C-alpha cells in the first residue's frame, strides 16, 4: 500500500496473508473454511496465516491453516488478467472471534464515489521496494467507468473497476495482489492490477466481486 496508514492490530479480522516461506498475497476469509482471492496468486504449497499484524512476529491470534484445494475461475485469463479471482478451502475451518471473522460479499455492486478501505502487506514505495512488517490501509473510493476505460483504453471489462486517486501518491502495489477492497463492510473488489503504483492518472485496477457471488457460492455448495 503507497500513501496508506498503519491499520492497527487486528481491525481488519478478515485480512489473510497467502504464505509459502515469505508473504506473496493476500485475501479475504469469506466463512471459516472459506477465502477468496486473485487468481495470478495461484501457486501449490499455500500456508494461510489469518489474525496477523506483523507477519514477521508471532504475536498471539495467529491461526495458520494450510490450503486444502484452491481452484481458479475456469475463464481467467492470464494475459487480461479478466476472471482474476481464486477461491482457496482451508484444510480445518478457522476459530472465528473478534480479531478473525469473515467479511460479507455483497448483494449489488457499488458505486463510483463509494469510498472502500483497501488492505495488505505489498510495497509501501512507487519508485523501489519497501515491504511493512504491519498491515496498511487506505480509504480510496471507486471511479466512474469512463475515467477507468480513459486510463487503460482496451485493458477494462465489465469484470474490473477502478478506485483510487488520478493525482498518485496513494495505491494498492505488488504484494497486496488478491486482497480486500471493502466498502460499507461488503467485500466489492479484489487487488489485480494497475500500471506501477500509485503513478498519476494510473490508478489500481480491481476484480468486480458482485459479478461472481453465484459462481463463489455454487463453487463451495458443491466442495
Ligand atoms: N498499482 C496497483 N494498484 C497494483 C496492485 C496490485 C499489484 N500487484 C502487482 C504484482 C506485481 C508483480 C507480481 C505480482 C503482482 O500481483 C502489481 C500491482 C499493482
Ligand atoms: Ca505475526
Ligand atoms: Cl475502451
Amino acid at each position: 500500500i503507497v500513501g496508506g496508514y498503519t491499520c492497527g492490530a487486528n481491525t481488519v479480522p478478515y485480512q489473510v496473508s497467502l504464505n509459502s516461506g515469505y508473504h506473496f498475497c493476500g485475501g479475504s476469509l469469506i466463512n471459516s473454511q472459506w477465502v477468496v482471492s486473485a487468481a495470478h496468486c495461484y501457486k501449490s504449497g499455500i500456508q494461510v496465516r489469518l489474525g496477523e499484524d506483523n507477519i514477521n512476529v508471532v504475536e498471539g491470534n495467529e491461526q495458520f491453516i494450510s490450503a486444502s484445494k484452491s481452484i481458479v475461475h475456469p475463464s481467467y485469463n492470464s494475459n487480461t488478467l479478466n476472471n482474476d479471482i481464486m477461491l482457496i478451502k482451508l484444510k480445518s475451518a478457522a476459530s472465528l472471534n473478534s480479531r478473525v471473522a469473515s467479511i460479507s460479499l455483497p448483494t449489488s455492486c457499488a458505486s463510483a464515489g463509494t469510498q472502500c478501505l483497501i488492505s495488505g502487506w505489498g510495497n509501501t514505495k512507487s519508485s523501489g521496494t519497501s515491504y511493512p512488517d504491519v498491515l496498511k490501509c487506505l480509504k480510496a473510493p471507486i471511479l466512474s467507468d469512463s475515467s477507468c476505460k480513459s486510463a487503460y483504453p482496451g485493458q477494462i471489462t465489465s469484470n474490473m473497476f477502478c478506485a483510487g486517486y488520478l493525482e498518485g501518491g496513494k495505491d494498492s502495489c505488488q504484494g497486496d495482489s488478491g486482497g480486500p477492497v471493502v466498502c460499507s463492510g461488503k467485500l466489492q473488489g479484489i487487488v489485480s492490477w494497475g500500471s506501477g503504483c500509485a503513478q498519476k492518472n494510473k490508478p489500481g485496477v480491481y476484480t468486480k466481486v458482485c459479478n461472481y457471488v453465484s459462481w463463489i457460492k455454487q463453487t463451495i455448495a458443491s466442495n
